[PDB]
């Protein structure tokens, strides 16, 4: 419907081109089409199949050959995308292209938007990180170049030319070197546009946030809705119409009463849901499992609850998830040392809630929550490992943005102790105590002892103990709870004698049986599988109705 006349699009266009000329001298190098042998560079078309300069997009632009602004931007990008392919990171042309592309960026959008857009921004995703079957956690990265095969197994330069010989093996089957790609991870796949069924103009999908199982009908920009005074129905797929638990309830109580209390401006409803419980058991691993099990000292595994929790803020009118959460949880019919033992398995966050004074105070909340809930269900211990993620890796949310900060131990630690404290001014927590010092309260003589959890530092730690002392599982163990004392709170939610007479735990939830959502992985993998990252407002906003759409339909 929408018919730019090419006068419309010249009057609107030129003045980001001009804008481009005017830049000297880098500008010079893109004025006039590359004349290979002239610049004496003759394998220019060999890398560059597409040539693009601003005089070509003049000519197109004054001779209205463009039918709507997209096009335009795309053959600018070409022009850019040439000079950084074609030239060295370091050489002239590419840097004088950079600060064209700046000028651009900054030219083009407010452009794009008188038009009826969006915005005119060019986006596309972040780069995956490729990991090398060669070693554990080697990686290879961003632009550096690297081998490739069947797109499934990568190796970095190095690592590839150490091994002997030109045979690989992957799995067992072999693979001559010759066989592998040569290839730079410099490959960035573009965002999504989705057109407006009544104007016909191309908007970014997670601009606009169209979700085609929300909105069946089809997508109608705002231009047009406005118009005619329209309003898109209703989505339904969202956090608040997610099933409700006695858990979640409570939770998200504690954190609008809480909310509330401080009453800052512009401060939004919390809204806390459980989308995952079910039964497992963690095994006991095959050195402990010989050291103890087999002699009829541990039981070989110990059955547990585990539960994920995610809450979630509407920011500018949209669902936003902020935090997430899985637990496990071993009720008063698993054998010791499990016992009536809380476990939490990983937390993590994305940094957009409002008002950032009290985001921080907001995660204590939920914390201190979870730990008063069990607490009442009979729990007697609360277990929590400070342990950071490694270098850019997520616990739950694929794709942080990258200007939140990771913490180290040390102010994770202190993170910790600051929830656990007021959770202990409120009468909560009886008290906590690093691992350390609480074995030794328990007088603690065997690693047999030790709550053994699924994922646990400890249950790896021991198997590395047994086998590098050649059959001990407790020689070093003092020593090795002392060393890594810090980072291993034990919490202690109902103390003594009370703690050795209390009836069955019995849970009111339900089981919710979610695949999506049993441990972190499945999320990650889809997030992955689906670029739906967490870097920004814009899209972490659609990851999440991405997210909340999977969890309604599945
Ligand atoms: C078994 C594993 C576990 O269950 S424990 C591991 C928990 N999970 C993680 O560490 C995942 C990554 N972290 C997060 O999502 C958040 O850091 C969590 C843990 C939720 C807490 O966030 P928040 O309440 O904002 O505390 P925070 O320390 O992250 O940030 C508060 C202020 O400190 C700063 N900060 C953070 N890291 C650094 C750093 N490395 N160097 C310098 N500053 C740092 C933040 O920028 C922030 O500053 P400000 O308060 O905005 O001024
Ligand atoms: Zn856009
Ligand atoms: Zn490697
Ligand atoms: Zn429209
Ligand atoms: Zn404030």
């Amino acid at each position: 419907k929408k018919i730019f006349k090419p006068e419309e699009l010249r009057q609107a266009l030129m003045p980001t081109l001009e804008a481009l000329y005017r830049q000297d001298p880098e500008s010079l190098p893109f004025r006039q089409p590359v004349d290979p042998q002239l610049l004496g560079i003759p394998d220019y078309f060999d890398i560059v199949k597409s040539p693009m300069d601003l005089s070509t997009i003049k000519r197109k632009l004054d001779t209205g050959q463009y039918q709507e602004p997209w096009q335009y931007v795309d053959d600018i990008w070409l022009m850019f995308n040439n000079a950084w392919l074609y030239n060295r990171k370091t050489s002239r042309v590419y840097k004088y292209c950079s600060k064209l592309s700046e000028v651009f960026e900054q030219e083009i959008d407010p452009v794009m938007q008188s038009l009826g857009y969006c915005c005119g921004r060019k986006l596309e995703f972040s780069p995956q990180t490729l990991c090398c079957y060669g070693k554990q956690l080697c990686t290879i990265p961003r632009d550096a170049t690297y081998y490739s095969y069947q797109n499934r197994y990568h190796f970095c330069e190095k690592c590839f030319n150490e091994i002997q010989g030109e045979s690989v093996s992957l799995g067992q089957t072999t693979i001559n070197k010759e066989q592998f790609s040569k290839r730079k991870n410099d490959t960035l796949d573009p965002e999504l546009f989705v057109e407006c069924t009544e104007c016909g103009r191309k908007m970014h999908q997670i601009c606009v946030l169209h979700h085609e199982i929300i909105w069946p009908a089809g997508f109608v920009c705002d231009g047009c809705l406005k118009k005619s005074a329209r309003t898109r129905k209703e989505n339904k797929f969202s956090a608040k119409r997610l099933p409700s638990t006695r858990l979640g309830t409570f939770l998200e109580n504690r954190v609008n009463d809480f909310l509330r209390r401080q009453n800052h401006p512009e401060s939004g409803e919390v809204t806390v849901r459980v989308v995952h419980a079910s039964d497992k058991t963690v095994e006991v691993k095959p050195g402990m499992k010989a050291r103890f099990v087999d002699s009829g000292e541990m039981a070989e595994s110990f059955p547990y609850r585990t539960k994920a929790l995610f809450a979630f803020e509407e920011i500018d009118g949209v669902d936003l998830c902020f935090f997430g959460m899985h637990v496990q949880e071993y009720g008063s019919d698993c054998p010791p040392p499990n016992q009536r033992r809380v476990y939490i398995s990983y937390l993590d966050s994305v940094h957009f809630f409002r008002p950032k004074c009290l985001r921080t105070a907001v995660y204590h909340e939920i914390l201190i929550g979870y730990l008063e809930y069990v607490k009442k269900l009979g729990y007697t211990t609360g277990h929590i490992w400070a342990c950071p993620p490694s270098e850019g890796d997520d616990y739950i949310f694929h794709c942080h943005p990258p200007d939140q900060k990771i913490p180290k131990p040390k102010r994770l630690q202190e993170w910790f102790k600051k929830m656990l404290d007021k959770a202990v001014s409120e009468r909560i927590v009886h008290d906590y105590k690093d691992i350390f010092k609480q074995a030794t309260e328990d007088r603690l003589t065997s690693a047999k002892e030790l709550p053994y959890f699924e994922g646990d530092f400890w249950p790896n730690v021991l198997e590395e103990s047994i086998k590098e002392s050649g059959g001990s599982g407790s020689q070093k163990l003092y020593a090795t709870m002392e060393k890594h004392k810090e980072v291993f709170f034990v919490i202690r939610l109902i103390a003594g004698p009370a703690a050795n007479s209390l009836p069955p735990i019995v849970d009111p939830d339900p089981l919710i049986p979610c695949d999506l959502m049993d441990g972190r992985d499945a999320f990650l993998t889809l997030a992955r599988d689906k670029h739906l990252e967490f870097s920004s407002l814009r899209r972490a906003q659609w990851s999440t109705m991405c997210m909340l759409v999977e969890l309604h339909t599945q």
